């Protein structure tokens, strides 16, 4: 069976098992707490095909993580908006951060997965060697003790929350080896299915190709972990629609030269071949 | 309704039939399977198994040591409870290379973690009063207050801390959820020995989540229990197959036993556990 049928379950079970709960965003959603599903990585890459993931975010953002960037205009200025909202002067005041350059998120992802544990400045102090480099430890690791049952990279930290323009959903992630193939486990709290899980589902399983490629192993599985994985009421009848479709074949990825480093990994070091996502269809909605 | 210790037995099971052999830091080997998620209903039953006895001594007065924040050894071995004794001896501290260390002293494991996360740790016997992120009290207040949050998290892994730790946590972290006037508790264990360890951390998580429920007003929901490398050591094999053959019985329950206002208020004697008859842990003799 296709890998993104179990997705596809999932947001099945979520409209037809999950409660309506309130949520922060105002919105409203249908929720389930706690889920599990597991994405072959082995000569295909799980980018889902009953709509078009935006693989371009997916890349320059995990490139962005990696560099260990704080700075939302670092991404903007790649095309991608994501993290602008905030990043903003109007939302960085909003949380008291009025004395921060605009941009500035904060000790989010990239800072605490290259220096955990440092002291946060500004987005553009250096912290060379500052704090735990996670991301280097886990890719050693993996080189040198493959069998270990710690291999983690942890974004989730509680001292630094507050400074956090907002908290991470990917609370943590954990590899593992067996049998020359590298699996990823995503721990994430929070999953909007609709339109967030698609993105996270290739943000992680990219990253287990880089990690792989830099160590020499063979990706194996992505296994996708939910804390409170909800349908946003705005959603419900797109993914409807959506449940209807018959995923494609997957696409596989290319990694386009030999990379040493995990550093030196850059945007056009990579190639999605063969993705052939369902075009949309115009849905209305009355009343 | 099927039995909630199935989804343990059923895991047991998946790993003996479909989990690889992989090697391991203590140089036993494994079977193992990376992923696997069970869910146990906390809902008018406490998922003791049933099917070999679980330390449920152990269990209730580890937790209390945490809660309280201890990370010597031996304020919980006072209480006939070793089972972190070997990790805070004399020899095991000096091979860490903390050979200044008192006896007892973990490092900032999980009570340092669960109380003060982020905190300068020194040792033992330190104040620690106002220091760092009490994150369960946080968790406590978000349930109280927000019971909607899709945050409230405590974490015990702390990359900066873990070379001081006597050893790495296994229960990285946990997450917590309202719904339905019901409290439910998702633990992300990075590493379960199925034979040892996981039944007692079902009965760990789930103890704290009927704590957190009585505090808050809530109801117990669901515990669901998630793994990274859950593995069945290699000398486990054949007690597990015996122990597999047994039909499971009704989970007990839990009852606390007065209205406990504060969590840092529960004593060991607030709870009994009703109708817990478990068969025995298993021993086997073989002639090599
Ligand atoms: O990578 C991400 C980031 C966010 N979200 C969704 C989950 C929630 O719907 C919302 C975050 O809001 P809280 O969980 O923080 O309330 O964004 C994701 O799915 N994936
Ligand atoms: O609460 C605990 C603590 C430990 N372990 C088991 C998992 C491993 O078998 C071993 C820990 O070794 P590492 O995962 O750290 O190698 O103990 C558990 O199952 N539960």
């Amino acid at each position: 069976r296709h890998g993104e049928l179990q997705y596809l379950r999932q947001v099945e079970h979520i409209l037809r098992c999950g409660f309506k709960k309130e949520d922060r965003t105002g919105t409203g959603t249908l929720s389930v707490f706690g889920m599990q599903a597991r994405y072959s990585l082995r000569d295909e890459f799980p980018l889902l095909t009953t709509k078009r993931v935006f693989w371009k975010g997916v890349l320059e953002e995990l490139l962005w993580f990696i560099k260990g960037s704080t700075n939302a205009k670092e991404l903007s200025s790649k095309g991608v908006r994501i993290w602008d909202a905030n990043g903003s002067r109007d939302f960085l005041d909003s949380l008291g951060f009025s004395a921060r350059q605009e941009g500035d998120l904060g000790p989010v992802y990239g800072f605490q997965w290259r220096h955990f544990g440092a002291e946060y400045k500004d987005m553009d102090s250096d912290y060379s060697g500052q704090g735990v480099d996670q991301l280097q430890k886990v890719i050693d690791t993996i080189k040198t003790n493959p069998d270990d049952r710690r291999i983690i990279m942890c974004a989730w930290n509680p001292k630094d929350l507050p400074l956090m323009a907002l908290p991470p959903c990917h609370a943590l992630c954990q590899f593992y080896v067996v049998n020359g193939e590298l699996s990823c486990q995503l721990y994430q709290r929070s999953g909007d299915m609709g339109l967030g899980v698609p993105f996270n589902i290739a943000s992680y399983a990219l990253l287990t190709y880089m990690i792989a490629h830099i160590t020499g192993l063979q990706p194996g599985d992505f296994v996708h972990t939910l804390g409170d994985a909800h349908i946003y009421l705005n959603h419900i009848e797109p993914l409807k629609i959506q449940l209807q479709r018959e995923p494609r074949p997957f696409p596989k990825l290319k990694i386009l030269r030999k990379v040493e480093t995990i550093d030196d990994f850059k945007v056009e070091d990579f190639q999605i071949e063969g993705y052939n996502p369902h075009p949309t269809i115009k849905m209305e909605m009355a009343v």
